[PDB]
């Protein structure tokens, strides 16, 4: 899987409260977290559907 999906979830510095979903690699499962809309790392997805598909392809 991409390097990435090993990533932590990271909210950043933005105000906005969007919901949405990193690949825990621990977990092996997809979670929600709360993105403040700057600054996005990549393990950062609409949904869990989108992050799976990412990083437990397939």
């Amino acid at each position: 899987r991409p390097a990435f999906c090993l990533e932590p979830p990271y909210a950043g510095p933005g105000k906005a409260r969007i919901i949405r979903y990193f690949y825990n690699a621990a977990a092996g499962a997809a979670q929600t977290f709360v993105y403040g809309g700057v600054r996005a790392k990549r393990n950062n997805f609409a949904s869990a559907a989108d992050a799976l598909a990412a990083c437990a392809a397939a």
